[PDB]
């Protein structure tokens, strides 16, 4: 609420980091290397961003990424398509969403219906090379499925602020070359923390 | 031109990375650590972004960061203020800009007048804790002055895609904890490279 923008801003940051491999590039430069071909990226302009959860934070994400010329689609079980259209988000049924997305970002609570929202079934329905962002709640994205999709190239990268267990005991996602991560910093700004 | 957006997008990426230390946080997590207090960040909303150079790229940067609620001011010797006003950028004389900025980004050519545009004289006129981005040309930001301002805290962080020498032989900027960097990736997208 008072932390909505901190969240949304971190989420946008993560999307940009996935598109250009900025954290990897920095680690590469810090290791004394100059690796330009390794870190060829993609432009966000004209890409499709799927936003699952169209509450305050997903809303704020959307209007920010619209400025980059991203197409913003999404799904929310409660919010009407005409309301979401009012902030530039095209609602489609979930099965329509998976194949269209170059990027997917989750902004849901952690419920039985959202636990493993992204799982081996839904990664298969994605376009090959999808990039995923979870800055919401650990578990929304199934961590095993994600690892499997990063291994196969079905998922080309992921950005995680949150984990099923915090700190994460299983290190295979954090250690993957295409995964960027933070220690649950979504609300960690001076402003959010400081009313 | 065809690479304007790739540049602008990397610049916005770097600004977000400075605000939230996503590269440093990723390296921290990769090293098995969970360091939440270390990576307290700042919100962009309500901050002032100074854009020095208001060509196509600086323009594109501006309209992106306006969506995050940044105030966008700038300076360009050639672009009219009425043109800059058309995309939400308030032109002030350079002496007016330095004290106002939370963030400063450079989008100029490398000329005698812009070599060391940011130098010890202009860092001293900055607000304490300014963050700086150079995704334009190596040398616009004086590298010695920058290091000095990082050492004192006058500059709270920098993001560099370019260096006076590439690859950089002097490693003190790249190695600084508050510096993020890439091997000149501003134009390295599939789209930019692929007309
Ligand atoms: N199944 C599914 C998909 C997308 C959003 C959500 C959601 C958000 N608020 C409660 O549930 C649920
Ligand atoms: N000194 C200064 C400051 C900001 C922009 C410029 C600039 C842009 N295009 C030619 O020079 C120069």
């Amino acid at each position: 609420n008072g932390n909505s923008l901190s969240a949304a801003e971190l989420t946008c940051g993560m999307i940009m980091c996935l598109a250009r491999q900025i954290p990897q590039a920095t680690a590469s430069m810090k290791d004394g290397k100059w690796e330009r071909k390794k870190f060829m990226g993609t432009e966000l302009n004209g890409k499709t961003l799927g936003i699952l959860g169209l509450g305050r934070i997903g809303r704020e994400v959307a209007t920010r990424m619209q400025s980059f010329g991203m197409k913003t689609i999404g799904y929310d079980p409660i919010i009407s398509p005409e309301v979401s259209a009012s902030f530039g988000v095209q609602q489609l049924p979930l099965e329509e969403i998976w194949p269209l997305c170059d990027f997917i970002t989750v902004h849901t609570p952690l419920l039985p219906s959202t636990t493993g929202l992204l799982n081996d079934n839904t990664f298969a329905q994605c376009k090959k090379g999808v990039r995923v962002v979870n800055c919401a709640r650990g578990g929304i994205v199934d961590e095993g499925a994600l690892l499997r999709a990063l291994q196969s190239g079905q998922c080309a990268g992921a950005a995680l602020d949150v984990f099923t267990e915090e700190p994460p005991r299983d290190r295979a996602l954090v250690d993957h070359e295409n995964v960027i991560s933070c220690p649950h910093l979504g609300a960690s700004t001076k402003e959010a923390q400081s009313r």
